[PDB]
């Protein structure tokens, strides 16, 4: 499924995700643009042989199970094609894990690089929430 922008930020809030861990939802909203384009389809391999899975790319190398990054760890106890259903809990509980091990949305090189310090706000705005 592909997400309309106030479409996604409705979902993620009704999964908690707003001020989880003190990041507000246009923090995760626009993190989710810049990752997947709000694509729950979206895959990339990653440099090391892991890939990103979902609508925010989260990485086989330590949270899902793909059959193919040796190694690896699954610690959102998953395959990693459970993190491309057009619904989208897996991907909002494994990220609430991720966002919690310490270093917050940092994780997300996307959200560091094109949200953090910016007004996330934005990715809100007009939505009925
Ligand atoms: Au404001």
């Amino acid at each position: 499924k592909v997400f309309g922008r106030c479409e996604l930020a409705a979902a993620m809030k009704r999964h908690g995700l707003d001020n989880y861990r003190g990041y507000s939802l246009g923090n995760w909203v626009c993190a989710a643009k810049f990752e997947s384009n709000f694509n729950t389809q979206a895959t990339n391999r990653n440099t090391d042989g892991s890939t990103d899975y979902g609508i925010l790319q989260i990485n086989s190398r330590w949270w899902c199970n793909d059959g193919r990054t040796p190694g690896s760890r699954n610690l959102c106890n998953i395959p990693c094609s459970a993190l491309l259903s057009s619904d989208i809990t897996a991907s909002v509980n494994c990220a609430k894990k991720i966002v919690s091990d310490g270093n917050g949305m940092n994780a997300w090189v996307a959200w560091r690089n094109r949200c953090k310090g910016t007004d996330v706000q934005a990715w809100i705005r007009g939505c009925r929430l």
